[PDB]
């Protein structure tokens, strides 16, 4: 094969190249346009998910790809750890939170869950991988009237997050400092897990062990070109459970939402 | 994983591996029945693509698998012979050849191949694997007024086909007795390669040695919960080309049609 979009990747890859390793240190405002570069090929709806898997699977992309990944993962991480101080010290936090980056495609993003998941004022959310802006807690209550724990490894990041919900004034939202085996003991109608929640493999396995086949189970993923950014979640990270739903993304969405459920 | 369709084609494959125990023949009529129960799986909107690689591709599925493919094929294979026979004896030729299970699928399955090959009147097409009935040669002459080359690579077969397009009174669509290789010696706008034309790898190869880089292939393959039906089209079998287009099926059509090109 023979695939324009080979050569824009090697391109952009080897402009990339000269930050590997230390992609933490870049300056947000000033990368902006290499992620528009990047959404570019992601987000074109003439590739087919097929010629998408030719690309991002053969071993002479390997590197490339490793690049992107590196510098989409830490691009992200600055974006919320920067809006989560902003809001902090903002006099209008809600307004300052509606100018990040993501927000948008964040509310279409849970729309689609919502519908996915069936989600309903009063039942009990619990999202696994909250960050320092914990923007889907956030809407769990705020759009669809959930109660929520938000579970966050850190505990640094875990206070800023409850500092956020704090300064929005946002209700039946709270941060628990933890791993995933938090929810032993929670009593909850849904839980999430964040694109971001890592080691896939660890968290899902834990999950197993504390859900029954009734909780529905909503993670995020990606598929077709947008896997150009991150490491779809493999086949064998979600043995146990059974697919049950999908939502593929349209417009500037990055994530493939997916609704599992334990086996039997 | 745990899928209630797990059990059910199960018990599908053990009524046809019984069925293949007492006949070698296929009862037509008789199987029409397991046909539909087939079909009702392969046609289940609600599942994605994901979920259906992870369904019918599961290790356990390997045998039931194979034995729905077989009667698949055997199906499709016995259907045509019997309805060719029937036009070539009949007073009303259209009417017996409307009649025939799959025939409304086949206007629908051109219609998006002519839009996706762009088609136009006059322009030679080459047809690889036309059958015993061989429809889509008779629509791209009768519907489409292309100059058609159907190619048979069984001789009784080949015959039987020609006397169905006379029958029909069908001008301008020949068949020509031989592998996929007669290309060479054929000039031709568009090529288009049948759902069971066999073996892929090798058809492809042959194709890429006796087309150039500006002349346009259909290929057509199976998809999502329609891979029950038969085995898709790898990626490997068409490495030298590029995809450059793909019409999904919806309503009760089968086929998947994927526009290539060969590199570079
Ligand atoms: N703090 C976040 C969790 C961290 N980020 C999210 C990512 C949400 N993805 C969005 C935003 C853009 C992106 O992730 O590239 C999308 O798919 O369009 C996650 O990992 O699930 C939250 O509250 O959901
Ligand atoms: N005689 C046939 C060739 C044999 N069948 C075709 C298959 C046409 N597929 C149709 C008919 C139903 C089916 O094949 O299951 C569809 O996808 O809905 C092929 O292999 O390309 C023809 O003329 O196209
Ligand atoms: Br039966
Ligand atoms: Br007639």
């Amino acid at each position: 094969s023979c695939y324009i979009y080979w050569d824009k990747i090697k391109r952009i890859a080897s402009r990339l190249e000269g930050m590997n390793y230390h992609f933490d240190e870049m300056d947000t405002s000033g990368v902006m346009p290499l992620l528009d570069e990047i959404e570019e090929i992601a987000h074109d709806s003439t590739i087919d998910f097929e010629s998408a898997k030719h690309i991002l699977d053969d071993a002479e992309m390997n590197h490339a790809l490793s690049l992107i990944r590196k510098f989409y993962v830490n691009l992200g991480m600055k974006l919320e750890m920067e809006k989560a101080q902003e809001v902090i010290e903002s006099d209008s936090p809600w307004e300052t939170l509606r100018s990040f980056y993501f927000y948008p495609r964040y509310l279409e993003l849970l729309k689609n869950e919502a519908a996915l998941g069936r989600f309903r004022r009063g039942e009990r959310a619990v999202f696994i991988g909250g960050g320092p802006l914990p923007l889907t807690g956030i809407l769990l209550s705020h759009v669809y009237g959930m109660r929520v724990n938000v579970v966050e490894i850190e505990p640094d990041i875990a206070e800023l997050s409850r500092k956020v919900i704090e300064g929005l004034g946002v209700d039946g939202v709270n941060v628990i400092t933890g791993d995933e085996t938090v929810i032993d003991g929670l009593e909850f109608d849904v839980l999430m897990v964040a694109a971001l929640a890592e080691p896939k493999r660890r968290v899902f396995r834990n999950i197993h062990r504390y859900v029954d086949t009734e909780t529905r189970i909503i993670y995020r993923t990606y598929t077709g070109m947008r896997a150009i950014l991150y490491a779809p979640v493999s086949d064998d990270d979600i043995t146990g459970f059974r697919r049950a739903g999908v939502v593929l993304p349209s417009g500037k969405v990055n994530n493939t939402s997916v609704l599992v459920f334990k086996c039997p």
